[PDB]
C-alpha cells in the first residue's frame, strides 16, 4: 500500500474510521481517532507491542492524550513528532523524514482568496473568549476565564498540546510558600523581586516583576489545588534561597504541571481545537477586538466571534532566522524548543495593533547534551555537579547566569564541558535517571576511568574532585565563588555529561500591562485584546533566571484569563 488508508481499505470499508456522512468530525479528528483507539487499543495498549530498551513512541513524556493522527495521517505518509528532537531507531509503516515548514502568517495572504469567503459568511461560533496556545499560559487563562463564568474557545496550531511548558524540569519559583516552609527554606516575595531584578539586568518592567513576585505563592496554591505536587524546592542560578518548587524527589515540574492543567480543562469541558491556528485579530469599527480567524488544518478557515482573544502563544527560539537577525552570535545554533515556537503569535498581536519590546534579548541554555540533543537541567548543577573541561578542572561558578555560563563553556577546549556527578547528586534529583535512560550519561567507579571513556584528564579530574569537595566541607568556593555547594562528590559511581549551549528563550515580546492587556506603540490599551506567557515582553528584562518562567506563565495566564472575563 502507499498509505494508511489504503492498507486498510483491502479489508474495509470507508465508514470504519469515517463518520455517517464522510465529513471530517472537526480539527482534532476527534471521531476518527476514536476509531483507531476502537480497533488498535489507547496509546498505552498499543505501547506494550512496540516496546525497546530505552524507548518507546507510544510511551513518552509528552502530557495529555496524544492523537493517533498525530503521527499516523490515513491517506497521506506522514511524520514521527518524536523525530523533531530525537534520532530513535524507528520503522513507522508510510513515514517520511520529519520536514517542518509552516508558512508563515505573512505568506498567508496569498490566501486573501478564502479569506474574504470566511469573513463574509457566518461567524461558526459565538463565545467570550478565544485562547490561542495550549502551553501553561493558554490553559491557565482558559480555565480562569471558564472558572470566572466565561465561555472559551481554546486553540492549538500543534497535533498535541503543552508547546515549550511540557518541557520544563528545574522548577516553578515562589517566595513564602508552605512548601518552602516544611522543607525549613526562609524568603519572601520581596526577596524574588530583588533577585529577578538583578539576574535582568535591571531591565524588567519594575511593574511586572511585582505582579511576578506577589503572586507567586497564590499561583503555586492554585496548582496545588488543581492536583499539582510542588513539595521538592531545589536551588538554581541566581536565586538567594532555595525557591525552585517541583514534584516529589525531583522530577520534571513541566510535564506535571501541563498533564494537571489539561486534566483540569477537560473536567471543565473546555472546547480545545487542535490543529488551529490563530491567523488575524478582528476589530469592529471602533478598535476593539470582535472575534478572530483561524485555519483549520482540516476544516478550513472560519472566524470565532468574540469579546475578548488572549494570546499566549509562546516564543519564537526555535526560529533561527529571527533569532540571528536580532542576536548574530546565535546563529546556527541548536535549540531546546518545539518545532512551532516560531513567533507567529507575535506576528499576530502586530497585526492587530499591539507593540512589541525587548526582543533582542534571546537567552541561550549553557547546557544541551551534545550526545542527545536535548535540555540537560540547570537542576543537576543546582543539586551539585561540578563543570569540567577537557583538561579536568573546574572553569566557571556552575549556577552563575545563563549568559555567562554559556559563554565559559564555549571558551573551553572542543566549544563544550562535562557535568560531573555522582550518586549522592543521581539520587537527589529523579529527572537525573532520564539523562541515563537516554544514553547521555556514562558512567565508571572511578575518576581515572571515567576521564579514560570520555577523554578527559583523568589524574587531573580526580585531584578536582578531591579539592572540590574539600571546598564543600570548608564552605567556601575560594576557586569559583559558586554560593550554594550541596554536597560532596563522593558517594557510589561517577558520571560524565558532555554539554554545550543552545537557543531557549525568547525575553521581549508584546507590551502588556499589569492586567495582561496588550497595548500599542503609544501605551494604548487595545480593548480585547490580551497576552500571557513568553509570547511577552519585559517580565524577564535582560536575563531570564531558572524557574522564573513557568512561575511568569501560571500567573499572567490566570490573570490574562480572569480580567477577559471581567471586560467579558
Ligand atoms: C526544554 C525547556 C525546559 C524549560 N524549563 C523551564 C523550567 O523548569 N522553569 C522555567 O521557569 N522555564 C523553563 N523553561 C521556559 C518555559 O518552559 C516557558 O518559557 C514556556 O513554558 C512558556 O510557556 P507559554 O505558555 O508562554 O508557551 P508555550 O508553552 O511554548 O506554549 C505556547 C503554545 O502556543 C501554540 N501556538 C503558537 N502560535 C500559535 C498560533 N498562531 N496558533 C495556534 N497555536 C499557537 C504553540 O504551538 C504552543 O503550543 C523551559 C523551556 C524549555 C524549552
Ligand atoms: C486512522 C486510524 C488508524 C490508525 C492510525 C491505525 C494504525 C495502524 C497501523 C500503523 C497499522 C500497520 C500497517 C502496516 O503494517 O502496513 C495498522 C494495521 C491494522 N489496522 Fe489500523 N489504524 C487505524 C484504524 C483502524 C481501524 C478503524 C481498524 C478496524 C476496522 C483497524 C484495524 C487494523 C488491522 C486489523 C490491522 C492489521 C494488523 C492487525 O491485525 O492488527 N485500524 N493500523
Ligand atoms: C475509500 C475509503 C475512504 C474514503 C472515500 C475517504 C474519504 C476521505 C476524504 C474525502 C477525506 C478528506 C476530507 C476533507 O478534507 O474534508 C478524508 C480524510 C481522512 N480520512 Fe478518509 N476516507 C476513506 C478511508 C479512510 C480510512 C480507511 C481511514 C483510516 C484508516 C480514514 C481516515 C481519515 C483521516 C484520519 C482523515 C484526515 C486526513 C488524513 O489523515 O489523511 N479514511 N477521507
Ligand atoms: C493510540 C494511538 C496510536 C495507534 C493506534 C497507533 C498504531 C500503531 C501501530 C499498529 C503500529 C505498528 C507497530 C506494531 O504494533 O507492530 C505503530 C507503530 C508506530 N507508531 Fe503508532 N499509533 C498511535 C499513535 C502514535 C503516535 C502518537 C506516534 C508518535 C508520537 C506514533 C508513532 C509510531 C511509530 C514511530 C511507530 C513504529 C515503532 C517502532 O519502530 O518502534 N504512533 N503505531
Ligand atoms: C512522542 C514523542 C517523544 C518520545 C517517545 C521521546 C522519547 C524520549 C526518551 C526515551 C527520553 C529519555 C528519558 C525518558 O525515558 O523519558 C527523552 C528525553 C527527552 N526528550 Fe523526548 N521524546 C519525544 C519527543 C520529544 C520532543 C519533540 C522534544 C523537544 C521538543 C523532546 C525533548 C526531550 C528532553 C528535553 C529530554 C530529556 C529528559 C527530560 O527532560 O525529561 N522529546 N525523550
Ligand atoms: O531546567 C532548566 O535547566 C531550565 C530552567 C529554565 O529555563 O527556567
Ligand atoms: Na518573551
Amino acid at each position: 500500500a502507499d498509505n494508511l488508508a489504503e492498507f486498510h481499505v483491502q479489508n474495509q470499508e470507508c465508514d470504519s474510521c469515517h463518520t455517517p456522512d464522510g465529513e471530517l468530525s472537526n480539527d482534532s479528528l476527534t471521531y476518527e481517532n476514536t476509531q483507531c483507539v476502537s480497533c488498535h487499543g489507547t496509546l498505552a495498549e498499543v505501547a506494550e507491542t512496540t516496546k525497546h530498551e530505552h524507548y518507546n513512541a507510544h510511551a513518552s513524556h509528552f502530557p495529555g492524550e496524544v492523537a493517533c493522527t498525530s503521527c499516523h495521517s490515513a491517506h497521506e505518509k506522514s511524520m514521527v513528532y518524536c523525530d523533531s528532537c530525537h534520532s530513535f531507531d524507528f520503522n513507522m509503516p508510510y513515514a517520511k523524514k520529519w520536514l517542518r515548514d509552516e508558512p508563515t502568517i505573512a505568506e498567508l495572504a496569498k490566501d486573501k482568496s478564502e479569506r474574504q469567503a470566511a469573513l463574509a459568511s457566518a461567524p461558526h461560533d459565538t463565545v467570550d473568549v478565544v485562547v490561542v496556545g495550549s502551553g501553561g499560559a493558554g490553559f491557565s487563562a482558559a480555565i480562569s476565564a471558564t472558572d470566572s463564568g466565561a465561555k472559551v474557545i481554546l486553540i492549538e496550531k500543534e497535533p498535541v498540546i503543552g508547546g515549550n511548558a511540557k518541557l520544563a524540569a528545574g522548577g516553578m519559583n515562589a517566595a513564602w510558600t508552605d512548601q518552602q516552609k516544611a522543607k525549613k527554606i526562609t524568603d519572601s516575595p520581596e526577596l524574588m523581586f530583588e533577585d529577578t531584578m538583578k539576574g535582568g539586568q535591571n531591565i524588567n518592567d519594575p511593574a511586572l516583576v511585582k505582579v511576578l513576585s506577589s503572586h507567586s505563592k497564590d499561583s503555586v496554591d492554585w496548582m496545588t489545588a488543581m492536583g499539582a505536587d510542588l513539595t521538592d524546592v531545589g536551588m538554581m542560578g541566581g536565586a538567594s534561597v532555595n525557591r525552585a518548587h517541583r514534584p516529589t524527589g525531583g522530577a520534571g515540574v513541566g510535564a506535571h504541571v501541563v498533564q494537571v492543567l489539561y486534566d483540569n480543562a477537560v473536567k471543565r469541558n473546555i472546547d480545545l481545537r487542535m490543529n488551529t491556528r490563530g491567523i488575524e485579530v478582528l476589530k469592529d469599527d471602533k478598535g476593539t477586538v470582535k472575534g478572530i480567524l483561524v485555519k483549520g488544518m482540516y476544516k478550513g478557515y472560519y472566524w470565532v466571534k468574540a469579546d475578548a482573544v488572549i494570546l499566549a502563544t509562546g516564543g519564537f527560539a526555535k526560529n533561527n532566522e529571527r533569532v540571528a537577525k536580532l542576536d548574530p552570535s546565535l546563529k546556527g545554533f541548536i535549540s531546546t524548543n518545539q518545532p512551532g515556537a516560531v513567533g507567529d503569535g507575535l506576528d499576530v498581536a502586530e497585526n492587530a495593533g499591539g507593540a512589541l519590546k525587548d526582543m533582542q534579548y534571546i537567552q541561550a541554555h549553557p547546557t544541551l547534551s551534545v550526545k542527545g540533543g536535548v535540555m540537560v537541567t540547570e537542576a543537576v548543577r543546582g543539586n551539585g555537579a561540578i563543570l569540567v573541561n577537557r583538561e579536568g578542572k573546574r572553569f566557571v561558578n556552575e549556577i552563575t547566569t545563563y549568559d555567562k555560563a554559556s559563554a565559559a563553556i564555549l571558551a573551553q577546549t572542543g566549544k563544550s564541558a562535562y557535568l560531573i556527578f555522582d550518586d549522592s547528586v543521581r539520587k537527589s534529583l529523579s529527572k537525573i535517571d532520564k539523562y541515563i535512560g537516554l544514553g547521555v550519561a556514562p558512567t565508571a567507579d572511578s575518576l581515572v576511568k571515567l576521564g579514560k571513556m570520555e577523554g578527559i584528564d583523568g589524574k587531573a579530574l580526580t585531584e578536582t574532585v578531591a579539592r572540590y569537595n574539600s571546598l564543600v566541607s570548608s564552605g567556601k568556593d575560594t576557586d569559583f565563588e559558586r554560593p550554594n555547594l550541596p554536597r560532596a562528590l563522593n558517594e557510589g559511581n561517577y558520571y560524565a555529561i558532555e554539554v554545550t549551549p543552545g537557543v531557549h528563550h525568547t525575553m521581549g515580546g508584546v507590551m502588556i500591562d499589569t492586567k495582561a492587556e496588550v497595548m500599542n506603540a503609544k501605551k494604548q490599551v487595545i480593548p480585547g485584546l490580551y497576552g500571557a506567557g513568553e509570547v511577552t515582553g519585559g517580565v524577564h528584562g535582560a536575563n531570564r533566571l531558572g524557574g522564573n518562567a513557568i512561575s511568569d506563565i501560571i500567573t499572567f495566564g490566570r490573570l490574562a484569563g480572569e480580567e477577559a472575563a471581567k471586560y467579558s
